């Protein structure tokens, strides 16, 4: 008599992948809860009227992996373009090839560098902190590429984006761009790559198909949670929604960064002759520049017409979305108690906790996909299946 | 009684193609005649022993087409990598992003310049010629690309490959390079564009792994010919060799250019940094350097040892290898002549003439294969099954 077997808060990758593994691996049936009037999240796409050119509308979300299981997983939706991503820096009026590499030094230093000669120059401009023992961003970053390439490629972006002391700042937020010493300007380093050859809406679309799927739109799970647990008392939650608003903040606030878009059709055919232009310097308030035809350079779309984005960041206020966690000290030691709470409402009340929301975690589409994967063979599944205790 | 259906004179890509679908789709048995101690021609391809590295015997070969029956036909016999061709150009001790672009614009006058700028600016310095009046190489770059470009870029480089005046050069020469207004770097602006995954070679010896192919290596045409032809009395003969060569020069001969290797295996792990370098200047012999560790950057090799290739480019002599037709006015004059004389011989003997060499043009892989593949469905297939005459 219960009406559904597993409730899901969240309509983002991870929350659809969880959804669509459960309701299609053991026959069961899901409610999917989302607070937001459409699906997928912020990787929600929408076509531009005037060109039929696809809008990221929270950001350019570019997909990325070396999992083969997450590869092979994902293609069962949509298919995949042949798109590799590719990002110049602005600076000065000069437009950089990035990131690090040989283009980029051999641009910013005014000659060319053989390999050899290019790793002798950043060794010696990395001297005053080693790479393993950096305990921060800045550390981290100028034992990778040096100082005076950190001064004018990460100091004034980091500022823009974070507005916090990249002191503070964890140092794995600038590994997650390649260090080369090639020519090679590939800005992801992944066996896998491309874009959702019919757009991220339908690939979100797929995921949710299912009969046994249901999914309900600008629904908050706390003013329904009441009435519906009730109904399907022993069905388990995931939750992918912000962590400290899931406890109403009883411990404080953590520190998140949200980002405001500011989408412009021109009059031109093209505005930047490439897909994502980055912005290092203070002098403009946007950290960077998103031009969606050369997304999909496979496909024609109308020559008089562009359509643009540029991209601006600030602390996430109470009513703002947020995008980015800032995971500092204070933010971990907060994030530590959470964690504690959490673990808590699993033994008591069922509830997961998942996503880059739901865990304050730096996560991206691959990786939120391969983390609801995990969380399904290795806790959801035992227990819808086998009746194992959730943790 | 006959022994043979067909005669194949080398084993190039166009001979290749002609013995295969001959062989497979007529059933018809094809005798391939090979001057060389191996198979393929110039695309021949050799793992060099220290590092295991595919290397290019005859200079770089990277395979690009847009035409889907001969993508087609290819890959039944190799499969290929997501390698995307790129090249990057050295002046005056500094790299430069290649070919014409927002990237080499952008390095060269000192600034970023917007798709539009750039345009304008182009367009001012290509006022003395337009692009459709253009008679020559000189006049059709220049009409391209501009002419502050042109010295830096195309005037010592041609002059070095060529040794001709770029006024006495076909304009059709420089058009194989994409004129671009963006950042893409893309040497090649095919639709499908790839390296064979298990090499050259083995795709060679696909294509005349057919039982009914018989290949015959170290033998000269013209020494065997007359005792050949007599055992298959109706069998006719496609030539690929140098097309003035098969007349023995009667009325004169057709200027080539070759080239010669300098295949070096350094005590370091990289060179260059990229696949192909080109060098624009003067002051050094070698057109460009190939490294081939970069051709294939989803294999792993040893990093201590790299393999690199400089190439020179001179006029070919008597018992040099014709690998560039020069195609001067004179030149165009007496092929008119030896077109005459292959007319008269393949109504006289049976005798059709094909390839690079063959007809004394400019062609690639792709293109030397779709022609190859015309003059089957054309000429040859209607003649061996229907009885249709050569002409
Ligand atoms: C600006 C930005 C750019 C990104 N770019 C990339 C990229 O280039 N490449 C890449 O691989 N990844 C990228 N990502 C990451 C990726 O978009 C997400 O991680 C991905 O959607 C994974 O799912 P998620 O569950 O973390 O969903 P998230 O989209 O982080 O959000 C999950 C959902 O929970 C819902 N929700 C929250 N609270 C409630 C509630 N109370 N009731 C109901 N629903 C609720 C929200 O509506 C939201 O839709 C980017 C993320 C952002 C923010
Ligand atoms: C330096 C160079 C670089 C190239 N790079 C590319 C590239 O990057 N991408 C691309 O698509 N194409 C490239 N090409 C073109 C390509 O290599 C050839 O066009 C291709 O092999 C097509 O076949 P072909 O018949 O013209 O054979 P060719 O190799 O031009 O030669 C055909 C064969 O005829 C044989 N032969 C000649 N005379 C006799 C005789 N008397 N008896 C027996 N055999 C004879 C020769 O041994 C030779 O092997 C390149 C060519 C050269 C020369
Ligand atoms: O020019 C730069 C670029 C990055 N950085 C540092 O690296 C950190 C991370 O860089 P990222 O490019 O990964 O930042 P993200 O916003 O997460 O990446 C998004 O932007 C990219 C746009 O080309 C891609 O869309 C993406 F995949 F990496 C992204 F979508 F997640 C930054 O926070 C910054 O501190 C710099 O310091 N300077
Ligand atoms: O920097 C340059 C480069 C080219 N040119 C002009 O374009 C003409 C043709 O250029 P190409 O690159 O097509 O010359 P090719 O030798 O036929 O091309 C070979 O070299 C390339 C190497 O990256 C590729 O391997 C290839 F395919 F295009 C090639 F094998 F055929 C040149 O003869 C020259 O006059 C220039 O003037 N300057």
């Amino acid at each position: 008599t219960a009406r559904f077997d597993l409730f899901v808060v969240g309509s983002g990758f991870f929350g659809l992948t969880i959804a669509e593994r459960v309701a299609t691996q053991l026959d069961k049936r899901v409610l999917v809860l989302e607070r937001r009037p459409h699906i997928g999240g912020n990787a929600y796409s929408e076509a531009e009227p005037q060109t039929g050119i696809e809008v990221h509308k929270y950001g350019a979300h570019l997909f990325h992996t070396s999992n083969k299981r997450v590869w092979d997983y994902v293609r069962q939706f949509t298919d995949f373009t042949d798109y590799r991503h590719r990002v110049f820096a602005m600076h000065n009026g000069q437009a950089y090839q990035f990131p690090m590499g040989l283009g980029l030094v051999s641009q910013f230093f005014g000659k060319y560098f053989t390999p050899e000669q290019a790793r002798q120059l950043i060794a010696e401009q990395a001297a005053e902190i080693d790479t393993a023992d950096a305990q921060n961003l800045e550390e981290k970053a100028i034992s990778l590429i040096g100082r005076p390439l950190y001064e004018a490629f990460v100091k004034g972006y980091t500022a823009k984006q974070w507005q916090t002391d990249p002191k503070e700042l964890p140092a794995a937020n600038i590994t997650r761009l390649p260090v080369r010493y090639t020519f090679d300007n590939r800005y992801f380093s992944d066996t896998y790559e491309g874009l959702p050859t019919d757009g991220y809406t339908a690939w979100l679309q797929n995921m949710a198909a299912d009969h046994r799927i249901e999914v309900r739109l600008n629904t908050d799970w706390f003013d329904v949670r009441g009435q519906l647990r009730p109904g399907s008392p022993a069905a388990p939650v995931v939750y992918t929604g912000p962590l400290d608003r899931y406890f109403d903040y009883a411990e404080g606030r953590l520190g998140w960064r949200t980002l405001d878009f500011e989408v412009e059709v021109l009059p031109i055919g093209d505005f930047q002759g490439t897909a994502v232009m980055n912005y290092n310097d203070l002098d403009v308030p946007y950290t960077r520049i998103h031009e969606f035809r050369h997304f999909h350079p496979e496909r024609d779309y109308r020559t008089d017409k562009t359509v643009i984005m540029r991209e601006y960041s600030r602390f996430a206020e109470d009513d703002d979305e947020p995008y980015y966690p800032i995971n500092t000290e204070a933010d971990r030691a907060l994030l530590a108690t959470y964690r504690a709470r959490a673990k808590s409402e699993t033994a008591s009340s069922k509830v997961l906790f998942g996503g880059r929301l739901g865990t304050y975690q730096y996560l991206d589409m691959h990786m939120a996909i391969a983390s609801a994967l995990n969380m399904y063979d290795n806790v959801l599944a035992p227990h819808l299946r086998d009746g194992v205790p959730l943790l």
